[PDB]
C-alpha cells in the first residue's frame, strides 16, 4: 500500500506544513503518513 518514495532529501517536514500531495501520495511513510 505505502513503502518509500526516494531518499530522506526529497521528503522533509516542510511537506508535512503545506504539502498534502506529499503527505499521502509523495510520502508513503516519510511524512508519518503510513
Amino acid at each position: 500500500a505505502c513503502k518509500d518514495y526516494l531518499p530522506k532529501s526529497e521528503c522533509t517536514q516542510f511537506r508535512c506544513r503545506t504539502s498534502m500531495k506529499y503527505k499521502y501520495t509523495n510520502c508513503k511513510k516519510t511524512c508519518g503518513t503510513c
